[PDB]
């Protein structure tokens, strides 16, 4: 079928996936108020484009935690990618390598840390981690990330328990509800790799993450799958950027579907954004080629949005490009 | 059928009850503007969860008017529970006893004060009262509550006349439209039991209730069945908490359907919330077991919402967890 | 059929009237934005009821321009009432006489000033006037109102031309687009009867009407049939009440369908409200008896709204009963 | 068919045009958020009409860049008008000549600059220009406008690339993404004709256009066909009027469908407005006569809106006629 935007990929996915699998990937928590708002919030922020700036040579490149990327649009962690396509996380990492962007590998992946590193030897790769009740397993994963050339740890901190959208009983054995800032101190001592706190929604927590020596904040409501009725990530992003006072790089996920979403998040001070569901829809369409397609659509929507806004590169995207109304 | 949230219980009830009985329980007054808003208002208050707090051991227990309860979620007065299930108020009190929460018995109950006390000897039980034109009947009910081990009187003060949603002619003979603060003075002198004013929507009235020696305020619009176009209870709650300056415990009812609703009401300073309609839907499903199910669903939704918000107990639920937008 | 609220009367009218006649009465101007808002605006103003005030003996009576009425709910001018019912304006005046309220007779009535005075000799009656290009006709109507015991002139000032919802060519010959404050000076000199300016939407115009010796302002957008995109009357009412500084009585029409609408308008400082369309729906249902029914439904909805709000009479309806949100 | 407002013309056009052509003319960019808002924004601005002003002799005439026009409603540039009607731009210019208003000829017209000048020798005519990569072509068009009696250049500055709603590859060869304020300096030196910057959405850019010696600003989001998620033109207009401090005439396009839209734009300080799509719907209906019809409907809607607002001419339309709510 002819797919020209990310929503077309989702609609294609709904048509080919078994209902249960599509619903698993689509769903948010409880009444799905935050799921709707992660998208609606982007539409409330309006763009104020500059004219006549010279955008002949647009350059989308940036850096994430000191590593160069082709665009400020990266693949976020999504569990069990082999349910969407046989090649799962291997298809995803190959697409990231082709695009020159980074892949955040899920802790619940249907491919090993080593298998993904060997599929995408030249790809920028990070590991998403939970601090499991079994701290030996946690340490083993960190050491394997270090050995297999992963460049950062994203520690997910918003899942002491799973959100309500016996598989959950199996995950309950793994996920530690007792995790505190003391366990973040332990993780910080365990590795010299950059660590990003994923799932922060409050400025005071972002300040605590900086105080604990972490290297970034991913402003995330876990794709609206954890606590329902939290705000949209794009709405909390300004408070978090303000709170960290430039000490660490702030990222965003939740609701990114269009190039204008990327532009609004960078205008409000995010270094880069991550996409979850759109990658899964790419896999459902055509594995590696479908992920490549989704990433290329986001890249060229972002390039156009930058050019129409008068931005020849990401360094000139400033706060006056957006206002909420 | 498979019912996992309170809305599923309502939909089941609509399917099994005669239309007239379902509509009687569902309805609000006039155009039902307040009925819609009691629910919509909860969705406008957004949650700002703290991460990494240690929520392994969540404790939902609290106290209502000095009596310990298992959770800050209690059964509100709803007339004529035997229309939903043969066991009516006896089923409800048995479920409350099982849960360790309190039951507010309606003045228009299809079970006697004594019958309910003997069904739930160990249950925490309160009596909801009107000051009837017949003050002898009113005094007899208070004395029977005292003798049968009820722990408080909830005096409903928002029904001088019934709201417009010859049965009403029968109730018109009972309900006194002349009640004033002088009649509250009389009730306060009549009993040493704690008295809660149920149906206050204004700070100045809440202050008057404190001045009259009452022991609590239940912020209530009578489930949107009295005056239509009053605000949602969750929207007036902050003014009332502010007005009473900590002198008495403030409760809320109206629109509570989810654990996140409970969390938002406690964040804004309510000690506990009451549920009306959800209990009737529980009865319609399966009597005592259906009421137990609804109360358990609200308990575990509330536990999850607390844990995801970083609250290990009700004492740490604070105003920074919510903001209206 | 069983009709319990004003909307039921409209739905009955749609069912019995020819489509063209129903649409003529229903319609507003252009895209009907103001028609929708005259109703929606009432729902945004929320009521803050006082409890425990003693409302056993509710008294709805008030006065309009020094004449006592049974309720602050009066019949507004609506052209060509004989299209709805054979008895037209005679049915309406008989119903007003039964209710003890006033009737504003249209300048475009299907009954003469004398015929209406003889149908309702004891009814409170006012004449709605245009200053026609033919000033002799205008003066003749005023003199006939004086002689036939009408108690005030309502001069409609918002129709220099008809709004866009060869009949209009006939009315174009009559209606003078040149009318200015100089013509108001002329009308003020012509009669000692109270004169009300009908169709004011701005405080500065209300102040000018006071300066010209007029005796009241009817805040009106002509039932949303003139300029579309003006505000709802309930939203402009506070500015107009503020502007006239108590010098003259301020009335409202536009969108009044319920007793709570009446209560909100009096809380914001209107002395009384007028109803247009609801009267026409009453006529379409059953002539005089249908108008009586509509007026009785508005009376008893208003009584209930007053009693539930803690108001035993109109003199205690105050601004703290309403807030916009 | 019977067409009484601009929306009726669009609905007629949808019925007669091939779907692809209707969709080409209708569409906006991406999710069409700005397309919806260009219309919705007009409805949020409310009118505050003055009564009793004397509007017998309404005069709609004004001037655009020193040239008298019959009304402050002018034809904006729309490419390839021959797809709607065989007579295309020749039909449009003949209608403008009949009305006494101006036509802005598209750079992508299906009629030559000379052909349009000879169809409408007496019509007020302007040329819309791009600064093409081929600056010789650009200069040739300007010289031909000068020679063929066009009175101004509208330089479109919001299209460095086409918005996303191999034809685009053909236009990509022409449209220069490198254009800067240096190229505006060049154009200003090239011609003594008035130059208007079309597509400005920011006050700082409007100030820069004034500094560069341009003679007007057309506040435009290119009919919501360029960057999606910019604000509605009526919402940015006040900032732009404020920013230029009366130095140049400010115009508006985007979403004008009704006479009240024209009145709101002039109240907020626009000298005149331009219409795009409505003209194309006129052509689709009946060529020159259909364009004349649309312009006459906008003229007489505007006259009525002015008269009902108490404005006898455009010079008395002031900012107190509008407020946003
Ligand atoms: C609990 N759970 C998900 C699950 C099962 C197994 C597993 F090993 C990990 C997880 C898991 C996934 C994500 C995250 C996170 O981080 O978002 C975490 Cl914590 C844990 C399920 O219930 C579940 C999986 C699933 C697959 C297909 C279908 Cl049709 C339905 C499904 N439901
Ligand atoms: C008046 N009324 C309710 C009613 C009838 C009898 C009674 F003894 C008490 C009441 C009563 C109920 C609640 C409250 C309160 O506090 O909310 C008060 Cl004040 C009084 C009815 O009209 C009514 C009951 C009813 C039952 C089934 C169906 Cl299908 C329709 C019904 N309508
Ligand atoms: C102009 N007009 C109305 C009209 C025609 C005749 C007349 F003598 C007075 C008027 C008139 C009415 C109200 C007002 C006012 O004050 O609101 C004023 Cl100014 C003048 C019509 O077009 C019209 C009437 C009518 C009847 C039935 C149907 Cl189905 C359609 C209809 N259309
Ligand atoms: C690019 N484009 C439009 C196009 C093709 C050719 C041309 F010479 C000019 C243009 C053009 C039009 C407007 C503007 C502007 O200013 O808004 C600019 Cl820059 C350039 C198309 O894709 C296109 C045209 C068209 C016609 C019919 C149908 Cl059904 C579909 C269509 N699509
Ligand atoms: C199906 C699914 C699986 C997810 N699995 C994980 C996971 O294993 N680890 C994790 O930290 N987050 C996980 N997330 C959250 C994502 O990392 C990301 O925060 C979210 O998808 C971003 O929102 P978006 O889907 O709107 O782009 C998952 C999200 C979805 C939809
Ligand atoms: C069917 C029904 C019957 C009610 N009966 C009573 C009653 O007898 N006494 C009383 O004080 N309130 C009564 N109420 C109001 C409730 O105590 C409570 O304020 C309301 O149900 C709370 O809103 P909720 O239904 O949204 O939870 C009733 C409410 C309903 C829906
Ligand atoms: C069908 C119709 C006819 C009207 N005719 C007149 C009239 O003859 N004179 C006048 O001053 N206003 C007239 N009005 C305006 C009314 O007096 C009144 O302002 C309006 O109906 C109030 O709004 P409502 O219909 O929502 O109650 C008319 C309104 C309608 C709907
Ligand atoms: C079909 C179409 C073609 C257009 N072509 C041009 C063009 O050739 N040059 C240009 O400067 N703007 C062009 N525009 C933008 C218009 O000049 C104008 O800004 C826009 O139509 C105004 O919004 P409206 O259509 O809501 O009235 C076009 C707009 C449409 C809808």
């Amino acid at each position: 079928p002819r797919l020209i935007c990310i929503n077309d990929y989702e609609q294609h996915a709904k048509s080919v996936l078994p209902k249960s699998i599509y619903d698993y990937y689509r769903s948010g928590a409880n009444d799905e108020e935050t799921l709707a708002d992660n998208i609606a919030a982007f539409s409330r922020w309006k763009l104020y484009p500059r004219m006549l700036r010279n955008v002949a040579e647009t350059d989308l490149s940036t850096s994430v935690l000191g590593q160069r990327v082709s665009m400020p649009i990266c693949v976020g962690a999504t569990a069990m990618q082999r349910m969407a396509h046989v090649d799962g996380e291997l298809a995803t990492v190959r697409a990231c390598q082709s695009l020159g962007t980074g892949m955040m590998l899920s802790s619940w992946a249907t491919s090993s840390i080593e298998e993904v590193a060997e599929a995408g030897p030249e790809a920028l790769r990070w590991l998403q981690l939970y601090i499991y009740k079994d701290r030996e397993v946690t340490k083993k994963l960190v050491r394997q990330a270090e050995k297999m050339g992963y460049k950062a740890i994203f520690v997910t901190v918003d899942t002491p328990y799973l959100g309500n959208r016996g598989l959950a009983a199996y995950v309950a054995k793994a996920i530690d509800p007792s995790i505190s800032w003391e366990d973040i101190k332990w993780l910080r001592r365990l590795t010299s790799l950059p660590i990003v706190a994923k799932g922060i929604l409050r400025g005071d927590d972002a300040r605590e993450a900086v105080k604990h020596g972490l290297n970034g904040i991913l402003v995330s409501n876990h794709g609206a799958r954890q606590l329902d009725g939290v705000p949209a990530t794009i709405d909390v992003l300004p408070e978090i950027v303000e709170a960290v006072e430039g000490k660490v790089e702030v990222f965003l996920d939740g609701g990114v579907r269009k190039g204008t979403d990327v532009l609004k998040a960078l205008a409000l001070g995010a270094k880069a954004v991550f996409v979850g569901r759109p990658i899964v829809w790419g896999l459902a369409f055509q594995g590696e080629k479908g992920v490549q397609d989704v990433l290329e659509i986001l890249k060229e929507e972002f390039r156009l949005a930058m050019a129409l806004s008068g931005c020849q590169n990401v360094k000139v995207i400033d706060k006056t490009l957006v206002r909420k109304n």
